[PDB]
């Protein structure tokens, strides 16, 4: 009576065509057993939300990828923020929270909006640009590392580093294994930029470091908390911004609606996060016997959370399959929900806003003239190439 399923939600065929299979996983019960990996999973908005909002029953401190840390050697020592539970999680959540506050945002928005306008300009003069490498990658890349206060050298490694991390959450398939064995130079690069002297003052890196001086964090914890933003900080957004553009490309009218009202910018990004959901999936582990979606699940059980699914659940969302920029997007789980809810959402939104804001004032049409190509990854959903023509306003 927990229906089994052959669906492998970490398979290349699944990533290419997720959406029919997701539907199955919601209409198969509110709780399902994937025979493939021996793990329970919940796909509906209903359950997903509940799970995220009960950290006590569904802890994160035993891994939020497949591998239970209670039993297995992590591939690296875990997050202080992501793979920790209240009480422990509160301190580093705090320190990160301050660092990335709407205060901190105000002091940097202008820079971000400026570069956002110049990049849409730069591209418009080409015409045929690749919406990923020339925009979704390029724009985040230009701004975010600088905003961290990183060196120039080495930024090659950022996306491959974050991809590794995001791959390591999945099951021990090909994507994952490969990613690990190619990993060393990426890490060695990141571990280097987390150290105090390599972070220019002003940047999130140094702002984070100051917390060592007050006692707020230790100096061992200091670099670990930076690593944290260099894992979760870029790929996600690259992928979000890319996702957005993909939308306005497939929904011409909805673009006209944005051009017409460019103050809907921020919200157009958000609905895009709902609509594609960059971070697709994430595990928890039970800490007691818990009754979930009608079923009783024993403790120390892994539960997979289908975050994308939740965001497209017909049961919670009117017309889940449509990119509608005016939606009440509040409630979507694209940045998670509850205590771990993306501590960086603001930066992401700042980015997505100004970018889409610029696109709005400056561009007239977006057409996909090319072969569109998909970057596969156990946890991240996004594109590798998206060839577009860009009509100038
Ligand atoms: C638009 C792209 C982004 C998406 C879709 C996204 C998604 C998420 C999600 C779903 C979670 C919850 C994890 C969980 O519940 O276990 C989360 C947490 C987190 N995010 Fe993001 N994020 C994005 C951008 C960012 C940025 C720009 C930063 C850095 C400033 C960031 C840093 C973090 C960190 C450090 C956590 C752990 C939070 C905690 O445990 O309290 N993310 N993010
Ligand atoms: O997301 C990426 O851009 C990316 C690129 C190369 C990657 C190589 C190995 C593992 C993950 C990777 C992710
Ligand atoms: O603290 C980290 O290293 C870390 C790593 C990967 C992460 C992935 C998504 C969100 C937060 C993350 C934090
Ligand atoms: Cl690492």
């Amino acid at each position: 009576t927990i229906p089994h399923l052959a669906i492998d939600p970490f398979s290349l065929d699944f990533f290419d065509d997720p959406y029919p299979d997701q539907q199955t996983l919601r209409d198969a019960g509110p709780v399902v057993y994937l025979d493939k990996w021996n793990v329970y999973g919940v796909a509906r908005y209903a359950e997903v939300h509940a799970v995220l909002n009960d950290p006590t029953t569904f802890c994160s401190s035993r891994g939020v990828g497949l591998s239970d840390f209670k039993k297995e050697k992590p591939w690296r020592p875990p997050s202080l923020i992501l793979e920790a539970d209240p009480p422990a999680h509160t301190r580093p959540r705090a320190v990160l929270s301050k660092v990335l506050s709407p205060a901190t945002m105000k002091t940097i928005r202008d820079g971000f909006a400026a570069a956002a306008d110049a990049k849409v300009d730069e591209l418009l003069q080409r015409g045929c640009i690749d919406a990923i490498a020339d925009l979704a990658e390029a724009y985040p890349l230009s701004v975010f590392p600088d905003a961290m206060g990183l060196k120039q050298e080495g930024r090659e490694h950022l996306l491959p580093y974050a991809g590794l991390v995001f791959n390591a959450f999945g099951p021990p398939n090909e994507l994952r294994q490969t990613a690990i064995e190619r990993s060393a130079p990426h890490q060695a690069y990141v571990n280097e930029q987390c150290q105090r002297p390599n972070l220019a003052p002003g940047g999130f890196g140094a702002c984070i470091h100051a917390f060592t001086d007050t006692g707020e964090i230790t100096p061992d914890e200091a670099p670990l908390l930076v690593r944290s933003l260099l894992s979760a900080g870029l790929d996600t957004t690259v992928n979000g911004i890319g996702a957005a553009v993909y939308c306005l490309a497939r929904f011409p009218g909805e673009l006209q609606r944005l051009r017409s009202d460019p103050t809907l910018a921020r919200n157009a990004f958000e609905e895009a996060v709902r609509f594609e959901s960059p971070v697709q999936t994430f595990f928890r582990t039970t800490t007691r016997e818990v009754e979930l979606g009608g079923a009783v699940i024993g403790e120390g059980e892994k539960v997979l959370m289908f975050l994308g699914s939740a965001n497209r659940d017909p049961r919670r969302w009117s017309d889940p399959d449509l990119y509608d920029i005016t939606r009440k997007t509040s409630g979507h789980v694209g940045f998670g929900s509850g205590v771990h809810m993306c501590v960086g959402q603001l930066v992401a939104r700042l980015e997505g806003e100004v970018m889409l804001s610029a696109l709005a004032r400056k561009v007239a049409a977006i057409d996909i003239d090319g072969p569109v190509k998909r970057r596969f990854n156990n946890t991240l959903r996004g594109l590798e190439s998206l060839p577009v023509k860009l009509t100038p306003a």
